[PDB]
């Protein structure tokens, strides 16, 4: 009895870890094969200089850029089964850079020795369900041998993410503009925009942070523009918020303001689409980015075919944490530990969650909702319960720190909820930590 | 009886045109469906500002950039069945810009009324051959309805090109460099590199022309580097050729010279790979870019499954011309007008062509080879024969003009081989024609 895991990001890693933990406690687990299109694990967190299409011609997966740092409290994403203390030996600050959290998540799966289940440099092409044999045929392309083969599986868990395929709206005049146009996804070294004016379309995390990053590394000027509401923070002297872009010139941008500016480069921070080109409509999740996509029982079991699962397909306040709660749940249903109700009951449950999701107005209500969801997940499972209300509170502080000063929210520290140890302040304040390396952050 | 044509570029267009011509002459043709992922036809020639992944999340197909102009004599790519005179009403110069040749190729298929066979905004996902029914199942994703469906076909003609999936080699230090790194494929407006130093890796057409374009629109400095041999032309004052790049710094490039330069942006002009993610190994052509890929009988019929065809998969001296000769051939075999020999005879014939291909040393020998190939194709077919030796000679002149001056080769003019009418000189010399529009070129 055999399981396919699509992707070796945090969720892929989590799913392997879940099975490995059940085996460590002495259960008999199914056989596992995890397919990954990259040469190494970590999903988003595996940095690449590459852009658009990778060396094999697959879409480039990582949206991460130089100088990226955790954008929420470390302690809100700590593994309940593998603490920051265990991995690093010492306390560290609360907003580690990319390389640092990369090392962290790799650490857990290194210790667990699950790498052996992964076939790297292998792209998933197709997943089909065979009614007659009640199994899945997974077709993949191995770019090391340049071969396309397929295998049979009893269950499939999809962990391929939903922040990689850019949503890139068109604006009148883009075909005439003379500077670079790119999506947030293709943003790499902030230095390429030193001494330049940068338009940033959009009003969410990518806008906030890519702006910040351009500012931090010496851009002349920054302009955000928003579809519905303005971001709201107090931006430095050389950064304006204007209502939405409307058209574009050989060298200028034009807003619903009626205003005008010379612009060097436009970065579309307009989000991503859920895109699964390896799935047919019988298995393919279709949703906008949100806290409660429909058709997932407990947010992970595919309602039309419960032998297929999805991990981390929700919008994220929590992350690593959540994927774990999900992977532990998925594994337990795969292992027969948690039998599924009938299809009608699944559908009714999911509707109840959706109703509640529509109730949400404030940031606080939103992550508390994710919190309740995770709470419901971890109570069903092996997975160590931890203080969710206390994690909610940490998000609340984090929100405040951003409102106080959007350029110094990374300079604060919070209490781990696994160990209790409060985090030190970091040796360099954010604006001045120009070196982004593990090396430089840990010394 | 039903045919699938994958792609509506020049080759897709040609294939439709071939069938339509046979019907015009009163034959009964099969049913046709052509699938195209873009919103309009023209293949490479359909310009987009987009980069990496398109609005639906498909790889962006076009490699074409602002200010692109035909890089060979117009008269070497003229349709034998739809002349430049017929389309434009008047003579024009010999190196029309993108928009101009786009209008031209669209013209022929507009006149033919074949648009009706095309399902746009539809990406081909998979082609499978069913041994039992001796038919193909083609699975596509319609991005207008967001639906994935599949249809049965008796033959399939693949026209999806091989200059879209970039070959992008890695160079030590790319992960540290602070300026933009891109493939020729993502190159759009030359203005983004005004007053900048641009490294261009590679020594072929893309290197030549992207360099030229950067120069023409005011780049500070240009550096080409070559893997095997230097391009050879006399570059302007602010452009050097040096041997291959070896590593890269925060802001510098280092070559096998031992030399060093501050660099603002690197453009990889390292070519493309034949990539068919919608085919399994039974149907998937695997080759490097060359005049004679193996496994194609007469360079178009797939030897392991002769109900599957490939158009325009060869490296190109000739182009539009050749695709026609190929499409007409493909159609005549589909229509039963040209029965195929046994598999052993096919294999033997292809070997003879390969042997001769390996003989080739000089540019002249190379396009003369393609010429002999095309000659062999058009003699079997309906397709109007035209003067190939005379077209060869035109390539020869073209070669000379490039050797004389690589910046003014586009300023000469040549004799059409269809009509005999010599082409006028163009109202503006190349270096000065800053406006790239149809509008501005034809007035
Ligand atoms: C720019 C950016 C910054 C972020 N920063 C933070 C942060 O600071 N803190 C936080 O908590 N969260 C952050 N996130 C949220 C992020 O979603 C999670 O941290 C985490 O990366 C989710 O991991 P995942 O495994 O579920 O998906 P991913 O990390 O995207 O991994 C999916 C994996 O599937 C693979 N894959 C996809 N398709 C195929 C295929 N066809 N065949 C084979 N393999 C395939 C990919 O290669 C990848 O390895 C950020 C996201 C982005 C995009
Ligand atoms: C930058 C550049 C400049 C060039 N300049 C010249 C020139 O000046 N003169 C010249 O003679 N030749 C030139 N060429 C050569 C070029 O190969 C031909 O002119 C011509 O474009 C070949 O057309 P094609 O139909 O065979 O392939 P393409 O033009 O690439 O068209 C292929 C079609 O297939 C579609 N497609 C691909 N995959 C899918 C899918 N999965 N599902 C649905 N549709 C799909 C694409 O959208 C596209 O429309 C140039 C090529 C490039 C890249
Ligand atoms: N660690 C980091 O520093 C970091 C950096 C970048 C990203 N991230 C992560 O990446 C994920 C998503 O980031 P995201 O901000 O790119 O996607 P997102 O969270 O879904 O934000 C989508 C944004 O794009 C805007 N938008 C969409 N279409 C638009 C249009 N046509 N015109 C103008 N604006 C438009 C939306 O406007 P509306 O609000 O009106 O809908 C919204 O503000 C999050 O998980 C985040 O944690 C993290
Ligand atoms: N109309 C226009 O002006 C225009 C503009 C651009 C492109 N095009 C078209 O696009 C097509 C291909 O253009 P192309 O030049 O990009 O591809 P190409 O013709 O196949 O050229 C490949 C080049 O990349 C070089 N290269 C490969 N790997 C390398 C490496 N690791 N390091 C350094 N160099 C490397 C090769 O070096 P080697 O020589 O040693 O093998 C070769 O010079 C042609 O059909 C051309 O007509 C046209
Ligand atoms: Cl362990
Ligand atoms: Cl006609």
């Amino acid at each position: 009895t055999r399981i396919a895991i699509l992707g070796a990001g945090p969720s892929g890693m989590a799913q392997l870890r879940a099975f490995q933990s059940a085996q460590e406690k002495g259960a008999e687990i199914p056989e596992l094969v995890c397919f990954e299109k990259q040469a190494d694990w970590g999903g988003q967190w595996n940095y690449t200089w590459r852009t658009g299409l990778d060396e094999n011609g697959e879409p480039v997966h990582s949206s991460m850029y130089r100088y990226l740092w955790s954008n929420g409290p470390k302690e809100c994403l700590e593994f309940a089964d593998y603490t920051f203390d265990e991995h690093f030996g010492k306390p560290i600050a609360s907003y580690p850079p990319r390389e640092v959290l990369w090392d962290y998540i790799k650490g857990r799966v290194e210790k667990a020795g699950v790498r052996k289940y992964i076939r790297f440099n292998t792209a998933v092409r197709h997943v089909e369900f065979n009614e007659d044999s009640q199994t899945f045929t997974v077709t993949v392309q191995d770019h090391t041998t340049d071969t396309i083969y397929s295998a049979a599986f009893d269950y499939v868990v999809c962990c391929t993410g939903h922040f990689s395929t850019p949503y890139v709206p068109e604006f009148e005049g883009f075909e005439k503009f003379g500077g670079r146009i790119l999506h947030a996804h293709d943003f790499r070294d902030a230095l390429e925009f030193k001494d330049k004016t940068v338009l940033l379309v959009g009003s969410s995390y990518s806008a906030e942070d890519i702006g910040s990053q351009c500012y931090k590394y010496g851009a002349k000027k920054l302009i955000s523009c928003y579809r519905t509401a303005p971001m709201g923070y107090k931006w430095p002297e050389n950064w304006d918020e204007r209502p939405n872009l409307v058209r574009v010139d050989t060298e200028n941008a034009y807003f619903a303001d009626g205003s005008s500016e010379k612009v060097d480069a436009i970065i579309l921070c307009t989000g991503y689409i859920h895109h699964f080109p390896f799935l047919n409509d019988d298995l393919r999740l279709v949703t906008n980015n949100r806290l409660w996509p429909l058709n997932l029982y407990k947010g992970v079991v595919w309602e039309d075919n419960p032998k297929f699962f999805y991990i981390g397909m929700q919008d994220q306040w929590y992350s690593f944490n959540m994927f774990d709660a999900q992977a532990w749940y998925a594994r337990d249903v795969i292992m027969g530990r948690l039998p599924l109700p009938s299809k009608e009951e699944m559908k009714a449950d999911s509707m109840a969650w959706r109703e509640k999701e529509l109730t949400l107005v404030t940031a606080e209500e939103m992550y508390t909702y994710q919190g309740d969801y995770i709470q419901n997940l971890i109570d069903m499972t092996d997975y160590p319960s931890f203080d969710i209300p206390a994690t909610n509170k940490t998000f609340l502080e984090w929100k405040h720190h951003k409102k106080e000063n959007i350029m110094t929210f990374r300079d604060h520290s919070y209490r781990s909820l696994m160990t209790g140890t409060m985090a030190p302040k970091h040796h360099t304040p954010w604006i001045d930590a120009l070196d982004d390396s593990l090396e430089a952050y840990l010394s």
